[PDB]
């Protein structure tokens, strides 16, 4: 019943540390043998909570070696999920279950199609963590993780050992309604924060734009069958603005650091989904066209 962890980043290490320190079998899957040596010279994962650093010596390995994988946590970026899961597709057993921690939509379905003999569970986390070195992660803020599977709504029995490890979670019968809620939340805030180069509190100065975006995002939510999310969206957005008024959004921090943006699974997925239907979403489309041009202007990928 080993917890295999693919993607020893921010969320990946935070999960690996909490699972391993609670006595559960955990195994890190690092990229190559070079990373495995750099991990063994460090001695384990360093977790920083309220300034206090602790060393968790979690066993690690490479994709080629190891035992069969019956439970895998995919904790990489959405644009790397397809390539990550395929690197250990040769070790997946017939009863393997995958926990997909990716943000947005699109990559989860791509992983499910690439691995049809495995069960892919969807997750939506609000926990905060960032890296401060190759094997050092700061537990920046507590949060919650929703779980669920659209095909198989029965909850697995191993949810209890997530509680033992201190990992807050809840099983949702309609997990896609959660992901669409968080996706529409991301589209109304993060693209404008990049184009205007401002904190989330700065969006108060653009109230007409927020209302126009939430309107088109509300139509997209209703056509997707999520009526409750579309009615409360405008007030859900304004609540997040006040709660994170002093913060820079995640997409703003990616562009600032010259990193790739998960746009292809957030605003890009939303504009494509409305096209698959029949909804004209012009303001979301021009917002996407501006954000793509903003990314290309700095040599960053537009997808
Ligand atoms: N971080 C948060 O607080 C947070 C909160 C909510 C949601 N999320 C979502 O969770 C996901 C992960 O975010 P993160 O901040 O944890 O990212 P991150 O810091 O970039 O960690 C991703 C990790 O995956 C590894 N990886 C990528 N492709 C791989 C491959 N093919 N084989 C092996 N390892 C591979 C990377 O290795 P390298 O070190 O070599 O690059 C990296 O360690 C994202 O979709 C994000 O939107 C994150």
């Amino acid at each position: 019943m080993t917890w295999h962890i693919l993607g020893a980043g921010s969320l990946g290490s935070l999960w690996a540390a909490r699972l391993g320190r609670a006595g559960l079998p955990v195994r890190l899957i690092l990229r190559d043998r070079q990373r495995l040596r750099r991990y063994q010279q460090a001695g384990g994962l360093s977790l920083v909570e309220d300034g206090q650093a602790s060393l968790y010596p979690i066993a690690a390995e490479t994709p080629d070696g190891g035992q069969p994988i019956q439970r895998l946590l995919l904790a990489c970026k959405a644009y790397d999920a397809e390539e990550a899961a395929s690197s250990v597709a040769h070790r997946l057993a017939g009863n393997a279950e995958l926990l997909l921690l990716q943000n947005g939509l699109g990559s989860q379905q791509a992983v499910a199609a690439r691995l049809p003999r495995s069960r892919c569970l969807f997750a939506s986390s609000t926990e905060g963590a960032f890296r401060d070195g190759d094997f050092r992660v700061v537990f920046a803020g507590r949060g919650h993780t929703w779980l669920g599977d659209p095909r198989d709504t029965n909850a697995p029995a191993w949810l209890t050992q997530l509680s033992q490890a201190g990992i807050p979670h809840s099983w949702s019968d309609d997990i896609l309604e959660r992901l669409w809620r968080k996706l529409a939340l991301n589209c109304a805030i993060n693209p404008l924060t990049v184009l205007h180069d401002c904190r989330n509190g700065g969006l108060r100065q653009h109230p007409e734009e927020i209302a126009a975006l939430c309107d088109e995002l509300g139509q997209l939510l209703h056509a997707s069958g999520y009526d409750a999310a579309a009615r409360s969206l405008l007030e859900d957005v304004r609540a997040v603005i006040d709660a994170t008024a002093a913060n820079y959004s995640s997409m703003h921090q990616d562009v600032t650091r010259g990193r790739r943006t998960e746009i292809g699974y957030l605003l890009g997925y939303a504009c494509q989904h409305g096209q698959r239907l029949g909804l004209p979403l012009p303001r979301l489309g021009t917002l996407l066209a501006r954000l793509q041009a903003h990314l290309r202007q700095r040599g960053l990928p537009d997808r």
